C-alpha cells in the first residue's frame, strides 16, 4: 500500500503510507553558501510536501544535518526560523555529518502528515 | 491534525499525530560527564513522553548520537540498559555526531506510541 | 500495543506498531570490505523485515550511515541499487558517521510498512 513519488533506482523522493509522508533527505541546488543552501533545501522540501499531499504546517519531524555544526548552526537557524509557518515548528534534531558531496553544507530529512 | 507540545520558533519538543509521538532530540541539563548527561537526557525524554501521552514502555525507535562513540558508548549503554523498562527495549541506532553545543556528549531522538 | 522482535536489554531488533515496523540499525556480519558489508547489512534487513511482517518492497525510509562517505558511497550505491526491488526504492538519506565498532563501514536504519 505505499505510494511513491519521483522514483529512480536509488531512491524515491517521497514514500506515502497511511497518512504519513517520508521524504528523502533534501540537498541544496547550486547555492554555495550556508544561507542560500538552507533556503534551497527548504524550497525543495516545500515542493515535495506538495507533491506528496502534505504542506509545511504538517511537518512532524526533521533531522537537520550540517557539515560543520559549529560554523553554520546560527545561519541554519536564521533561515529555518523565518521559513517555518508561524507557531507550527515541527520536532527537530540538528547534528553534524558529512554529506555525500563535499560542497553540501546542509541536508534535511522530513516526515510529515498527509493533509 | 498534528498536536504540538512546547513550541517555540525553532522546534516543538514533541509533535503528536495519529497515535504516534515524535520527540525533538533531547540534550542533557548541566551534567558535564557522559554518565550524568545520559541520565539527564533520559529524564527529559521521560518527562516529554508524559506530556505527549506516551511512556517509556511505548518507545518505538531511538537514534542515539554520541559526540565520541568510541570513548562513551560503554557508559551510554550502562545508563541506557538500567533505565529501560524491563524486557521492553525499543529499536535503536547509535552513531557518532557532533551536537550543536560542544559540551554535549549525547543526544537522543525518540519516536513513541501514544498510550 | 507495540510488539517486539528479538529483544535484549539494549534493543529490540524490530518494534511493530499500527502497521509500521521500526528496525534497529543493522550492521554487517564478518565481511571486512564495503561491498561485502553492505551486502550483509541488506541481508540482515531482509531477514528482519520477514520476521516483523514486512518485505523489501514495503520499505518506507532508510538512513544509511557510512563511516567514510567520500570513500565508500559509490560501492554502497552499487550494492544498494542492485538489491532494491525493481522500481520500488524507498525514501533514503545517506550521511557520514562513525559506528559503534571501528570495523563497521556501513549501518542502515529502516522503517517499513507491515504487509
Amino acid at each position: 500500500e505505499p505510494t511513491r513519488i519521483a522514483t529512480n533506482d536509488r531512491l524515491s523522493a517521497a514514500v506515502c503510507f497511511d497518512a504519513l509522508v517520508f521524504l528523502s533527505g533534501q540537498v541544496p541546488g547550486q547555492a554555495e553558501d550556508i544561507h542560500g543552501q538552507t533556503r534551497e533545501v527548504l524550497a525543495k522540501i516545500d515542493a515535495l510536501l506538495a507533491e506528496a499531499g502534505s504542506r509545511k504546517e504538517r511537518i512532524l519531524s526533521a533531522t537537520i544535518y550540517l557539515k560543520d555544526i559549529a560554523r553554520d548552526f546560527a545561519a541554519l537557524n536564521e533561515v529555518w526560523t523565518q521559513w517555518l509557518p508561524t507557531g507550527q515548528a515541527p520536532s527537530r534534531t540538528t547534528v553534524q555529518a558529512e554529506l555525500a558531496r563535499p560542497s553540501v553544507l546542509v541536508e534535511i530529512t522530513v516526515v510529515a502528515a498527509r493533509g
